[PDB]
Formats: structure tokens, C-alpha cells, sequence
């Protein structure tokens, strides 16, 4: 971190708020932290790790992910995408995990969180894999209230990217699951302007964004893959004083590149 530690305070400083970061390069164990045990609102961000927990249950219940969910009008919240199309036929499991991985589809993380046992249920799920900082306490949308101090709803950048590592990379799925939550993140929609826009157009890369709407709050994290060497997992979380404080995508894209240089990957 040494190498870039400089360039991050001033990043940060520029963009007005705070910026937490953890890198891991899976090959070598080395590691770039700024912030990285701090806390920052999940926001949206929530959703991968909530896809992951799908499949981590159907493992056990092969009739989970087929599995039709039919809805009415008044679960259709603002920025549901997908779910708004499928209001008069319902979606499958599988297909809602899919929208709130990749287009952040509220409506169908919301159906989700329900099937899970809510905000407690996902928060198991992250402490039967090791992670004990995670915390989801409420709902979309209240669960993305952003306010300084307040440990609801937050991670840290480091057990954001331990989480991500465990699930796209190790053990916590078993392999056919495994790759199905690579293959969402890696069809993530709504990221092109975040980590990716740091990453080579010729590597692999899968993401997961959040964008709260208040108190400079958005964030990523991403697995990348470098051509010829092992994946990077990472995350970039932003937060801000002041309400009215707007988040900065450049700012996310800039501290992933700063990250990557940390680390000596060649992008
Ligand atoms: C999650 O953080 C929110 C929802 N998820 C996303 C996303 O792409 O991750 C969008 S936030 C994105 C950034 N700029 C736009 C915005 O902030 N809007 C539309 C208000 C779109 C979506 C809102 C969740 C809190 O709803």
C-alpha cells in the first residue's frame, strides 16, 4: 500500500469524503488497504451477496432456482428494470437473481431478502462463510439511508473483498453455484463506469455496484482477471459528510486503478 498510499489521501480529498479500499491479488496473498477496516453502507451492494445465498440454499433445495415468484403491483419499487416486465407472468428465482445482480433490480432483491429470512437471514449467510463485520438490518429502500455513524446496513472494504473471494474464487460454493455467481457478476450492467473503466478491455471482470443517493455513498467491488497471472478481488466504497454530497464514479474508477498499480498489475 505503501506505493500508493499518497495518491489515495489525495484522491480522497479531492473528491471531498472518504474512500475505503482493500485489493487482494489471490496469487501471492499481497494486499492494498486504505480504509479498509472501516465501515461504509452497503447500498445496493448488498444484492451479489444475496444472489450468493440463493445458491448457497440451492444446493440443498435442487427445485430453488426454477422456482416460480409471482408478485403484485405494490412490490414494484422505484428502479426495478427486469421486475416490471414480468409483473403479469412472474419470474423465476434463478431470473430474479439475475436482475438484482445485474441491474440492481430492487423489486426482485426485495422478493429475495423475503425468501432468505430478511436483512437476519442474509446476515447468517455472511457469518457462515467467516464474515463477522457484514451486517444487512433493513429493506430496500430504508436500508440505504447512508447516515454518518451509523453501523446499519455496512461492511468494510476488507470483508467485502474476503466475502467475494470466498465465493468467486474458494470454497463457500460448490462449483456449479460458484461459477453461476461469476457468470451474474460478470453480466453486470450497471458497473462500466467504475472498476471496469480502471481494467483492460481484453481481462475478465465481474462487479457488483451501490449508489445510495445521499452522503457521497456509492461503492463496487469486482473479481478481475489478468491475462496470465491469478484474479484480483477487490472493493472501492465512498462516503461523504454531508447529506446533499454527491458520489463520484471517476473517483471510483480512479482508486481501482491506483489498487491495481499497488498491487503491480500491468493495466
Ligand atoms: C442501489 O444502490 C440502488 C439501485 N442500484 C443501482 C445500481 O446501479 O447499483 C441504481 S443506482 C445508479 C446510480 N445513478 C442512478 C441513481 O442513483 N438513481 C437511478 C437514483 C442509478 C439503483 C437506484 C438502490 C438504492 O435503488
Amino acid at each position: 500500500t505503501n506505493l500508493v498510499a499518497e495518491p489515495f489521501a489525495k484522491l480522497e480529498q479531492d473528491f471531498g469524503g472518504s474512500i475505503g479500499v482493500y485489493a487482494m491479488d489471490t496469487g501471492s496473498g499481497a494486499t492494498v488497504s486504505y480504509r479498509a477496516e472501516e465501515r461504509f453502507p452497503l447500498c445496493s451492494s448488498f444484492k451479489g451477496f444475496l444472489a450468493a445465498a440463493v445458491l448457497a440454499r440451492s444446493q440443498q433445495q435442487a427445485d430453488l432456482l426454477d422456482t416460480p415468484i409471482r408478485y403484485g403491483k405494490n412490490a414494484l419499487v422505484p428502479w426495478s428494470p427486469i421486475s416490471e416486465k414480468y409483473l403479469t407472468t412472474g419470474m423465476t428465482v434463478a431470473e430474479l437473481s439475475a436482475a438484482a445482480v445485474q441491474y440492481s433490480d430492487n423489486a426482485a432483491a426485495n422478493l429475495l431478502l423475503k425468501e432468505l429470512g430478511g436483512p437476519a437471514g442474509l446476515t447468517a449467510f455472511m457469518r457462515s462463510i467467516g464474515d463477522t463485520t457484514f451486517r444487512l438490518d433493513r429493506w430496500q429502500l430504508e436500508l440505504n439511508s447512508a447516515i454518518p455513524g451509523d453501523a446499519r446496513d455496512t461492511s468494510s472494504p476488507r470483508a467485502v473483498t474476503e466475502s467475494l473471494q470466498k465465493l468467486t474464487l474458494g470454497s463457500a460454493l460448490a462449483a456449479p453455484q460458484r461459477q453461476q455467481f461469476v457468470d451474474w457478476l460478470k453480466g453486470n450492467t450497471t458497473g462500466n463506469h467504475r472498476i471496469r473503466a480502471a481494467v483492460p478491455a481484453d481481462w475478465a471482470v465481474g462487479d457488483k455496484t451501490g449508489t445510495c443517493g445521499v452522503y457521497g455513498t456509492a461503492n463496487d467491488y469486482a473479481v478481475v482477471w489478468p491475462t496470465g497471472r491469478a484474479p484480483i478481488v477487490l472493493a472501492v466504497y465512498t462516503r461523504a459528510p454531508n447529506k446533499d454530497d454527491k458520489h463520484s464514479e471517476a473517483v471510483i474508477a480512479a482508486a481501482a486503478r491506483l489498487a491495481l498499480e499497488g498491487l503491480g498489475v500491468n493495466g
